[PDB]
This record gives structure tokens, C-alpha cells and sequence, in this order.
């Protein structure tokens, strides 16, 4: 089809106007204090929100260049938040405020490599200095005043996560689910989990978190590409009968089997989830063993020249329940027998005794500590079922918070500690004068996520961030209370990972705006 | 799909233009001599109606951003009276008022924060001065008038009211329905009313009451989610013969099986109510077994290896009549024996015996009492059928209005309440020259229900309303006589609940729209 | 249809701007320091790419003739990366620059006969003096640099190619497959390689590479022309089951059978390879029954009387696995028995010793060392599946520049082997004044390459083009740290094939672009 | 009459735009190898010219803050013919030089008013140094 196409400055003043509309409309959410934004519905009455991420989503601009430029920021927010937990907000407004001030500078006649030189080199050492600034977090109290202060002043989740991350490791397993009454009960069962996502996003039964769950689900265990419907009918047939679902895990399967399963679950004959073998090589058959052992299977190999024709319900695994998230799959609660689950960690244990490779010993141990972990079960309880349900919410966001407190420390909240690193490197130098007008930039941008919180909430930006940079160590100011005082004492945290990933993704996406060159686009037509 | 995006004032004005229009069209019906409003029909002649709900429900504006400002203070405004039973028409009149100002003030440059904080804290005040004039309403003789004046000086149906509520208790459960001659019969059946409304919404077979009515139904008793129509054709199938209807109770009925029901019942192969079973966790299948015995059924559960398809006619309960509402689902007159009824109420009584926990008890407490005390049924005897149905009408309503007051009491009607609070509470102050603004219209928005009614009913809103601010306590004007009075004695009431809530829920959609920064919709292509 | 036609200068303007555009795009990322091209995508985020290829790809034009102008550079310079293995950028700026100085001097009045003769001597005296410049690569150190040069100076790569060449003769067939873990392992089997591509483009399973791709496939060795199904389904039922890809290599496919293979293969029924038999005339016969013998399979000829109606699967061979091309077909590990591969060897050796003539036997030393070479694997060893996926990319990129530098030799990167040519040649005359002028606008044109590359990296282009002159032998400018010294040394190399290729196939283009006199197009309606 | 008002960099790109317009006009006439530039007149046959002041005289533009960007800039040359009677098409490129330099630096949150000093105080040393540098003739 023919083509639109843009150079230079043509394509950077649509891509700057993008930008702006959609930062102008995320921005005014950022805080605990944002404004309100009101998006529109195909019927009834619209949605009155003030989260970012839900105002991110529905933006969408007519003009083609424009929407490149909205397009460009918004999945880079994304992946910072994938990446962190958290940030997406943060990190659009630090995008917009770097491409800015660089597209003003190149669109004056400087040189674009320049000022990414310098913006590089100022974002490094900012990074360099946010690990100077963090603290650790890894004993007891730390964790559950983490969890406490990720569940908005909730003691009984941050007490709850550091049960569960002192019972199965800091780095194990953890899963929520539906309670029975109004108990936090916390159990450990025999499960694993391996970083295989579903085959196709039309699998996906529950929206509201974006993964696949499977309550009791058969699962196939081939170790086989599968390639025609032929093979596998008799088994959804098989399938079919008591209404379980069905769980396929195998080496691949491509488009005619894939269009045939997505079309099954949504015309509902029988829900169908579809992931990936773990792993490659030699090693994904023992993976696919481990797992058939743990859920008490057995494995289709057309090495054992098995049919998939002649596989009855006996071959086919059971499991509790089952997660299967973008990019991860979790199994929890195999019925496969606990013995032969000793028989087999021995086993791979002598194995291990008889590693003679770094690398080699590192999968086995890998192998092991997946294996024998086990997976952590905390159950939500509550008195109705709506605050059940919103607890159950909160236990998660607390857990993907602690994860990251976990693997990398906390900073003060609020953004005060863009500020110090700020005030800190503001004697870094270029080069060149575009160097330095580079320099300037980033070191300029690390204020703005402050000033819109303040800004939010109804303040004069400029007086708060000077009395802010005045102060020193964990100084800052309180949003909600609207006074100043230690950011630890009064509990607004942000771990370390969420703010150097949002601003070293804003960066990435301001380098990639600034030495752009064409667009090519369809016409619109 | 491409978006419009607007920011600042350019969405308040939109927003102002399309709350104008509504308020506009829906205030001229306010009080006893509402003016007319001509509702145009797709066929034949117009509908002249003086009902603010039904003007409200066929209002659309073709521009979307003013529509989507009406569309926000409508369903506020069907908030209040869901809440209240009543108070539409005054919510949507106090909005305007309140939303007008405030945004008048807002654009000329008033700090939105310090608009709302001042609002609410004057609606606050309000709402304790409210609380303060309100008169108890719990005594028989008291319960008698508000349901004779409630149904319009009928003094036959505050009588049956008063009866009901003497006989199953203050907080029982009451069911109208039509009787056979001229005697408005009463009697007591044994029956149980749970929280739960019906799946969809097109189950529903009259639109006069938004309601579904089921006459002599089978129910279907099933622990287990219901996914595949294979488990159910069977019992469809025996459900077919002889003509009755089937109501479904369960944990919960997904997509395609809804979805067939829903297909069923509007070519009306099968009409079928479906019903999700009240409460969650261990708790639930108690209440379902209750529901069980109650009618003389049995649960079909996983847990006993139970299955539909092996589900005859015997399985199924039985009632006299079923009643579903949006959110509640009621059950009349089930043909369980009344000794299994007294030996399950029995063996729960024991279990409160052996209670060890406050709020287990209280659970307990509350399954007995919907367990034994049984529901009250009003028949309405009438010389005609039109006339039947009108003071069935009448009944209903008066039974809304009555709950209201025996809940919280009732205070003056025709507005005066408002006007008594807000000429108490004319010396409130705010810390701000903008918090100050922010009082000043939300106390001067209290006068717009009484100078509404009088400008409809033709008079000077002026001399009446500073007449009735002369005067204290209970003084007032009567639209319908124009003249002054006691209005106690003159029968005119409203309950305390009915005013607070249309205050609060106005108060709180002019907030969200004083804070409101961006607003998305679709282009208008 | 209606068409619109256009002579002389309103065709050259319209293929001037055509050219223009699509230059203008694609020579912003040419070198190790390309500038970023944003490419809209029909759904979610666009893709931000510094490839020519890529950019190339997506480029229409609304207008006709600008588009002609822009496929027939476009085409030209798939042409010269298809002959040489790499060469597209490089290619399509030398087409500009002469085509962009050789229209504005036939559009001033000059002979267009003798500007299109000044350039083609200019460019065969340049293209003696490449060849004059080049040094030869043929040890096995030097395929190892040039295999680490070529794999992003990965030593491992160059490693396993100099390996594989030294097994297997530098004009044998390397084929790259997955390894199984971190180890790369290189094994050699019984294979061959003749050149014949797939019979329809609609085959191909990877659009990555744009090859076809069968594991385990069944191959039918028929010589007769197939027209009808009816030959043909019987064989077609057999290879349906065990689900195994079937190879066909027959005299030709017409387009019934070829319409539903392809109908086939597109809805997933059955995945069928169409390819033809390698040769014609009494070799063809010849070559097939080779084919037959390598995989033990039987010859399928209407002269034996042999119908495919009557054909199981014993007659079809077996491979492991086969790999086909556009125009080249590759079998790796047939099934046939080693003592048959050699009795046919020696039998073709007898017909050696009695071959009476030069072409006759260079045919039987052809057939010969096809059929006894063998091919050669390279197994490609990672910790992670993409980083395998990657590395193996880099070696099949490696084995092409390998390929080339084996057949001609390697001269210095970067550009400068072209401006040494053309400051050697700046002496050169022409018999006419308008020879002249093309002879210096084909000299012009050999600098553009350093220049863009330069001007990529952001440097001033005259002041290093001008010190690059100055210098001698291999001097020139490393663009990756922006520093001068030996090219050589700093591993900067480029195959003379492709240096070559891309100024012939630049100059044939910009030839045919100058004596063009009418362009015929669709009328844009 | 009624105005039209433009602040910062609008008016700044405004007014390079036409610097740069009237610059180039008159820059394509300079030095031994310089060509001619034809001048309407609308009494009489055009004139070829190859001197600076002669062309700059003649310039106007369509857009009015581009016009007042040219109308500034042809004052150097008006001057330096005055003085000198000579010297006009080098004075119009170093006054381009330096307003594009100018321009990028205030672009960089430089202030105008001390470039201007810095400029000014350059001038004056350089001025010394060419009369240290002469010799008669
Ligand atoms: N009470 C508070 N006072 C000041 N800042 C706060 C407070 N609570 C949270 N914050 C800060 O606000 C930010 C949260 O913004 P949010 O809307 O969650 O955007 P994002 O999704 O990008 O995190 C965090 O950086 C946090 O440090
Ligand atoms: N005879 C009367 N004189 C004055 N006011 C009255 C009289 N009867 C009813 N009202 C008042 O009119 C209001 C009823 O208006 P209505 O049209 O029902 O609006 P809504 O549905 O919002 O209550 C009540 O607040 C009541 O106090
Ligand atoms: N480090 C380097 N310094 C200078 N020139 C380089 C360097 N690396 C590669 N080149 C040159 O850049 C060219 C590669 O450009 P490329 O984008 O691959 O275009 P093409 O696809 O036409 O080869 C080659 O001619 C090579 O000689
Ligand atoms: F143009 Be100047 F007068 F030499
Ligand atoms: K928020
Ligand atoms: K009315
Ligand atoms: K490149
Ligand atoms: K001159
Ligand atoms: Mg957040
Ligand atoms: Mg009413
Ligand atoms: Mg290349
Ligand atoms: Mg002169």
C-alpha cells in the first residue's frame, strides 16, 4: 500500500506533539493526590478515573505521526512497569520532560549525537549514585514494614508475605487465592514453576489480571511438536467428558492446532490453555519428566514411539490449580505421588554429586531448588466478598512490591530521590557545549516528577522542591498530610529497581526520538 | 478507534452545557404541580408525563462531551434513589445548583482543592444539622401515618403496612401481590429473602418493575459452577414438560450457558431465571442447604459425586411464587414439610450454643432469623383490575417509603429542612479565601428545592422562602393549597434518609466534576 | 485498460523524484552508526530499525510514475545483495548520487548516448583497478579473520567455519542447524546440493529466512510432468499419516496440481514441498536416479511403466532433514545405505576412465563430487534458546561473507577501496565533451559511501574524505571509535564481490534510468 | 491599525528566515569567481550587478516579520557603503555569521545581553589587532 513518509524536523514536531498529548493527559493522575480524567463508554455512564495506566490505555490519536509518537512512549512505559512492578506514570512523565528539552535543542541546530552522548552519560552517573543512596532490605522487619507500607498501612498482609518469604525462601514461589471465612490462612504444597507464557493471548479467561487460571485441569505432556487435529481429538474428546479443562504443555504447537484450540475456548466446547515446553535442548526432556513426575503423568515421546491416538485418561496428569501468567506458568498442588518425588530428587542429588561443570551443576541445583521448594499458598480472608476480593488485589501489588525491596533496596518516595542524585551530580560536565546542553537536560528532568505531585495536590512546586533540596538524607514532603519531615518515618518507600528502571527506560526512549530521522506511515486513506 | 481529548475548561464548559440541559428539562416536574414534558414515541402519539425518572431515562445529546456530563449526574442522581427509594428530581436540581456555581468559580481562577474541601465540609455540618431536626418514627401509631401519607392520604394501606410490620417485625420481609375481590387479605407464609440479583439482565419479564416473577417454579439446587449445557440438557428438557418455569441457583454461570439460557428465554422456548447462590466460602453451601430444606429439595454437589445429568424432577424444589429484584432474590411460600424446617431450626440453635465467636454467632443469629421469621404477603382487594394495580402501586411505594422512615425517621417535606439547616449553618467558616467560596455555594444550593416547587406551582419563590425562613421548626408552605402551616400536621413528610442521601450523592458528583482535568471520548465520526 | 503515457523530461522528473525518495530513506542507516527509522505497523507499537532491507521493504509511492522509479532502483538493488551476499545501502546511494548527476546533465541539453558510454568505461577502469587493489584470501588464518570480522569479531564463529572448510573442501555445502546445549559441534553426513528452488512461493514455513524448512520428510521421485490430482491422492492419504512433511521432486508441476498443494499447505492439511528436478535432457534422468540412490528410494517413470496410483511408502525416500531455497535445494542425511552410495560411485568413476570428452566428463566430475562430497553440519551451542537463535544467524551471515571472500578476496572497509579507485582514475578522458561529463559524474559518485557514512556518524565528510585521499594503501577512518589508522588492522574488511556487484548493478541501473524515453502507467482511477 | 504580536522563538525563526533569505541573495556575489544577480527595474531594461549594497537595496519579502528581519540586516550593508564605499557583501556575511551563532547560543539558556558584551568586547581587541597588522601602501 502506498506510503506516507517524513524527514526531519517534519517528523519530529508530530512526534513532540504525540508526546505532549499524551503526558498532558496521563501527568495530572501522578501522586496520591491526582486529578480526575473521565473516559468515555460505548454505553452508560463513562469512567471516572485516576489511574494512569487505565488513562494510558484508552489513548489513541487521528493524525498517524502523532500517534507513532503516543505509541512510542506508551509501550516503553510499559516495559518499565513490566520490569519493575511499577512506575509507569513516573516513568512517561520523565519521558516527556527529556524529549522536550532535547527536541527544542536539536530543532535550534545542535548535533543530535551530542546531546545523546550527554544525556547517556548524565543517566549513568545518576544510577551510579541512586545505588550509593539505597539502603538494604533483607531482614524480617524490613520485609514486613515493606508489605505493611505496600498495602496502604495493611500489617496484617506485610506479616502475611514475610511468613510466606520466611517459610519458602526470599526467592520461592508465592501464590494467593480465595479464602473461606475470614482467616489469613498460609500453607506450603509440592509445586514448581518454569517461565513459559500461554501460546496465544485469546486464552485468557480473567481480564481484570490479564493471565489464564485452571481449576483441577488435565494436563498433556508431549514431547512432541504438535501438528495436526487428528492426533489430539480422541484426547478432547476424552477431555470433554466431566467438564475438566485442559492443559496442553509440549514442544510447539503452530498456527492449525493453535486456530482450532482458540476457536474451541471461545465458542466454549472445552476451555483449552495452551504453553511452551520449558527450556531447549537435552535438558527440556528432563524438565518435561520433572514435571510429569511432580503431577504423576507420563510423557508422550515419539522416542517411546507414543501415540497421542492411543492416550487415555491414565497418562494424563492432575494438578489443583493452575496459573498461567504472560510469561510464566505455575503449578500448584500436583497429585503426583510424594515418594517418587523423593526417588527422584535423590536421583538428580547424585547426579548433582557428580556434576564435573560450573555451568552444568548450576542447571542441576537450578533443577533441584525448582523441584523440592515447593510453592507458597497464602489464602485471603475477609467478612464480605468485595473487601475479600480487593484484600486479595492488595496482597499482590504487596508482593510484587517486596519482591523488588527485596532484590534491591528501598529509597525515600515521593520522588526526593531523583532530587538528591539531581543536586548531587550537578557539577558533571561535557565535552562540547552540546555535551553540556545534554547535561543539562537530564539533570533538569529528574525534578519533574515532584513538581507534578505537588503540583497534584495544590502546592507552589517551586517552594516545596527548594526546601526539599535543602535538606539532606531522607528529607521530603508528605503529600497526603501536606508537611515535611523523614520520608522513612513516615512510611512513602519506593524500591530502587522502580526508579532507576523508569529512568533509565525514559532515557532509552528520548535517545531513540532524538536521532531519528524518517517516519513511514500509510496514508491516510 | 482514534479519541477526542480535551483538557481544562474546554471540558467544563462542555460538561456545564449538558448538566443544563438535563437539570433544564427534569426540574420543571419537581413537586405536586410539576409542569408538562412532551416525550416524543417512534409510533403514534406523543407521552405527556410530570415524572422526573421518566424525562431523565429518554435524554441523549448528540454532542459527546455534553452527553457524557449528563450522563454522569443521571446515574448519580439513580445512585440516590436506589439508596433511598426516592429523591431523583431533588438530587438532580441540588447538582445543578452546586455544579454551576462551582464551576463559575473554578474558571475564574479559585482553587479547585480548596472548592471542594469547603463544600464538603459545609455538606458535613449539613448532615449533622439533618441528623439533629429528624423526629423518630418507630411506634406504631407513627408507622400508620407515614404509610397513610406516603399513599396518598390512604388510610387502608398505612393500615395493612402498619399490620405487616407489627406481625413479621419492623425489619421483615413484606411482598405484595393481587388478591381476588374487594378485602385486602393478610397472611403469614414461610419463606426466605438472600442478597443476590438476577445474571443478566434480559432474564427480565416486567419492565414495570424491573423484575423477575416466576409462578410455581422449579429450582435447581447445584454447589458447583454451572459451564456446560450437556449437564443441563436433561434437566431442561424435563423442565420443558408441563409448562413450568425453572429458576437456577448456583456458584456461578459463565459464558456460553448464560448465554444459551438468555436465547432460550427470549424466543421462550424455556423461561428460566437465573440466580447466583447467596455468600461465599464453607458459609454458602449452609445457606444453600438452608434454601434446600426450606423448599423440600436437594443440593447437587461435587463434593457427594452428584451429577445433573442423573437429575430427575424429584431432585428440584418447589414454591408458590419467586421474586427476583436487581441485587435481591425472594422466596414465597416453598412446599417444604414444616417439621424438617423446625429440626434444621433446631439443630442451628444447638450450633448457637456451641458459638464461640461475636461474629460467628453472628452469622448464626442471622441465618435463624431469616430461617423463622418468615415473610409477610399484603393481597389488595380492589372493585376493579386497573384500580387493583394502582394501589398495588400505591402499596409498594408506600412499603419503600415507610422502610425509609422507620430506618431514620422523618423530617418536614417540601424542602424546608434544607432551608432550616442551611440558615443554621450561615456562620461557618473555611481557613481560605477560596474555602470560603466553596461554603457559600453549598449552603446557598439548599434553597433550590423550594424555590423550584413554588416557581412550578406559579408563585414568588422570593416572599415564600423568606416567609418560611422567618418562621422555625416545622413551618412551611403547601403547594397543593397554597397556604402556610405546621407541616406535620398538614401530612407533608419526607424521611431524613431520602434528603441526606440526594444531598451527599450531589455534593459528591460536583467534586468530581470541580477536579476533573481531561476528558476522552470517540471523534464524532 | 486505459493508460497514461509520458515522454522525455516529464518521465525523468517523475523517476528523479521516485529515486529521491526511496534514497532519502534508506541511506540514513548505512554504517556501523545508522540513524533511526520509525516504520508504522498496522496494529500496537511501530518498529524503530537502523536495516536498509527493512526500510526498503515498506516504501510505495502514491504516485505511479515516481514509484516506478523508486521499485526499479529497488529491485536493482535486491539484485546486487542477492549476487553478492550483502551490499543493499551501499547499492542503492551509488545508484543515486549517478543517477541524480546524470539526469540533470541529460536534461541540460548533453548526448544521453555518450554520458551513458563515459560511465561504463569509467566503471570498467574502475572495476581493473578493484581488482588490481584486492589481496588474496585463501589460507586458512586469513578465513578464520575473515570469519571473526563477519561474525562481530566472534572468534568461535570464525573458528567452526575455517573448520568446516578445511572438512569439507572451501567449495563444499555447510549447512547450520540447533544445537542441543552449549557446545558447538561439527559432524559431517551424506548429502548434495543442486540447484533448484521451490515451484510456488506459497510453501515457505519461515518467512524469517524465506526458506522451506521439512524434518523427516518423504520425498516422491517421479520423472513425468504431474497435472493430475488423481495420480496423486493415493500418495498424498499415505503421507498423512504419522504426520510427516512429503518433498516433491518431479520434471514439472503444472497449475492444477500446484493450485491444490498450495490450497493445501495454506489451510494445514497437509505440508507438501514442490521443487523440480535438477537438469534436463538424458543428465535429468541421471541426476534423479543419483537422487534416488543417495536416499534409497525408487524411481517413479512412465518409461518403466510405473504409475503413482500404485506407490506406498516404500518406494518414497527418507531424509533427515531437507532445506530448500528460491533457487537452491539442500538434502542432509539421507537414509540410503552406505555400501550402494559406493558402488554408485565407483560405478560413475568406470564412466570417468571412459569418458571421451572435456564437457562430457567436466559433467561426470560435477555429478561425481556432488554425490561423494557430502555436506557439513555446524550445530550451534548457547546457555539461552534467543542467544543460540542469534549466534546462528551470525554464523549463516559469516558463511556468506566467507563465501565471497573465498572467491574473490577482501579489500579495505569502510569506502575507501572505492575512493582509492577513483583518485587513481581521476586522469581518465573521453572522446567528446558529454563523454566527459559522465566519466566525472561516474568518478563523483564512488566518495558517496564514506561521506554518508561519515555524515551518519556525525563528522565533518569533506575534512575525512580529503585526509582518507591523502593517505596511502589502507589508511582510513574507523567510524566505531572515530579514529584514522590501517583498516586492515582494525579489521575493517569488505569482500571485492560485493564492492564490485554493487557498482555494476548501480552504473546498469542509472544507464537504463538515462536512455529511457517513454513510461507507460495505469491511469490513477 | 490593528497589530500582530509574536514572542520568543516564533519571532527569532521569523526573523533568521528572512536574514537568511536577504544573506544569500547577496552572498552568491563574492570573491573572483562570484556571479551576477539580475534586478528588475520598472523603468527600464534590469541590471546586472555583482555588488553587495546594490542588491540589498532591492529586497523585500511577502511575510512581514521575515520583512523586518531583511530590513534590519540591510542596514549593515547601507553603512559599510557609506564608510568605506566598499566592503558591503563581507560585512552582510560576518553579520549573518555571528546572528546565526547568536541565535544557537541563546537557544541553549544563554543570556542575550551578556553575548552582547562578550561580542562587543571581541570586536574591539580584533579592531586593535588589524591596525597592529597593517603596513603602508
Ligand atoms: N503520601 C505521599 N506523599 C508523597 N508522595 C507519595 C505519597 N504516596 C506515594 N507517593 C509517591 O507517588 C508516586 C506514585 O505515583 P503513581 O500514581 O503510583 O504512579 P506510578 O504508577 O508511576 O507509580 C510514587 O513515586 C510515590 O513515591
Ligand atoms: N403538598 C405539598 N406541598 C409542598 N411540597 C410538597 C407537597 N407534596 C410533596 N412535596 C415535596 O415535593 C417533593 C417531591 O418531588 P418529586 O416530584 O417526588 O421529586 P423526587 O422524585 O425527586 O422526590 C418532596 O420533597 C416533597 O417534600
Ligand atoms: N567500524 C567501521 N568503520 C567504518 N566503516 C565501517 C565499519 N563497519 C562497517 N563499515 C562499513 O559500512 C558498510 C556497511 O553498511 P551496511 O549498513 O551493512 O550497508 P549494506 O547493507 O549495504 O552493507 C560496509 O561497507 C563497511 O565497510
Ligand atoms: F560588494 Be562589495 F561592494 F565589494
Ligand atoms: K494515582
Ligand atoms: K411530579
Ligand atoms: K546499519
Ligand atoms: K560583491
Ligand atoms: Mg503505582
Ligand atoms: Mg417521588
Ligand atoms: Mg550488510
Ligand atoms: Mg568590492
Amino acid at each position: 500500500a502506498a506510503k506516507d513518509v517524513k524527514f526531519g524536523n517534519d517528523a519530529r514536531v508530530k512526534m513532540l506533539r504525540g508526546v505532549n498529548v499524551l503526558a498532558d493527559a496521563v501527568k495530572v493522575t501522578l501522586g496520591p493526590k491526582g486529578r480526575n480524567v473521565v473516559l468515555d463508554k460505548s454505553f452508560g455512564a463513562p469512567t471516572i478515573t485516576k489511574d494512569g495506566v487505565s488513562v494510558a490505555r484508552e489513548i489513541e490519536l487521528e493524525d498517524k505521526f502523532e500517534n507513532m509518537g503516543a505509541q512510542m512512549v506508551k509501550e516503553v512505559a510499559s516495559k518499565a512497569n513490566d520490569a519493575a512492578g511499577d512506575g509507569t506514570t513516573t516513568a512517561t512523565v520523565l519521558a516527556q520532560a527529556i524529549i522536550t528539552e532535547g527536541l527544542k535543542a536539536v530543532a535550534a541546530g545542535m548535533n543530535p549525537m551530542d546531546l545523546k552522548r550527554g544525556i547517556d552519560k548524565a543517566v549513568t552517573a545518576a544510577v551510579e549514585e541512586l545505588k550509593a543512596l539505597s539502603v538494604p532490605c533483607s531482614d524480617s522487619k524490613a520485609i514486613a514494614q515493606v508489605g505493611t507500607i505496600s498495602a496502604n498501612s495493611d500489617e496484617t498482609v506485610g506479616k502475611l508475605i514475610a511468613e510466606a518469604m520466611d517459610k519458602v525462601g526470599k526467592e520461592g514461589v508465592i501464590t494467593v487465592e480465595d479464602g473461606t471465612g475470614l482467616q489469613d490462612e498460609l500453607d506450603v504444597v509440592e509445586g514448581m514453576q518454569f517461565d513459559r507464557g500461554y501460546l496465544s493471548p485469546y486464552f485468557i479467561n480473567k481480564p481484570e489480571t490479564g493471565a489464564v487460571e485452571l481449576e483441577s485441569p488435565f494436563i498433556l505432556l508431549a514431547d512432541k511438536k504438535i501438528s495436526n487435529i487428528r492426533e489430539m481429538l480422541p484426547v478432547l474428546e476424552a477431555v470433554a467428558k466431566a467438564g475438566k479443562p485442559l492443559l496442553i504443555i509440549a514442544e510447539d504447537v503452530e498456527g492449525e492446532a493453535l486456530a482450532t484450540l482458540v476457536v474451541n475456548t471461545m465458542r466454549g466446547i472445552v476451555k483449552v490453555a495452551a504453553v511452551k515446553a520449558p527450556g531447549f535442548g537435552d535438558r527440556r526432556k528432563a524438565m518435561l519428566q520433572d514435571i510429569a513426575t511432580l503431577t504423576g503423568g507420563t510423557v508422550i515421546s515419539e522416542e517411546i514411539g507414543m501415540e497421542l491416538e492411543k492416550a487415555t485418561l491414565e497418562d494424563l496428569g492432575q494438578a489443583k490449580r493452575v496459573v498461567i501468567n504472560k510469561d510464566t506458568t505455575t503449578i500448584i498442588d500436583g497429585v503426583g505421588e510424594e515418594a517418587a518425588i523423593q526417588g527422584r530428587v535423590a536421583q538428580i542429588r547424585q547426579q548433582i554429586e557428580e556434576a564435573t561443570s560450573d555451568y552444568d551443576r548450576e542447571k542441576l541445583q537450578e533443577r533441584v531448588a525448582k523441584l523440592a521448594g515447593g510453592v507458597a499458598v497464602i489464602k485471603v480472608g475477609a467478612a464480605t466478598e468485595v473487601e475479600m476480593k480487593e484484600k486479595k488485589a492488595r496482597v499482590e501489588d504487596a508482593l510484587h512490591a517486596t519482591r523488588a525491596a527485596v532484590e534491591e533496596g528501598v529509597v525515600a518516595g515521593g520522588g526526593v530521590a531523583l532530587i538528591r542524585v539531581a543536586s548531587k551530580l550537578a557539577d558533571l560536565r561535557g565535552q562540547n557545549e552540546d555535551q553540556n546542553v545534554g547535561i543539562k537536560v537530564a539533570l533538569r528532568a529528574m525534578e519533574a516528577p515532584l513538581r507534578q505531585i505537588v503540583l497534584n495536590c495544590g502546592e507552589e512546586p517551586s517552594v516545596v522542591a527548594n526546601t526539599v533540596k535543602g535538606g539532606d538524607g531522607n528529607y521530603g514532603y508528605n503529600a497526603a498530610t501536606e508537611e515535611y519531615g523523614n520520608m522513612i518515618d513516615m512510611g512513602i518507600l519506593d524500591p530502587t529497581k522502580v526508579t532507576r528502571s523508569a529512568l533509565q527506560y525514559a532515557a532509552s526512549v528520548a535517545g531513540l526520538m532524538i536521532t531519528t530521522e524518517c517516519m513511514v506511515t500509510d496514508l491516510p486513506k
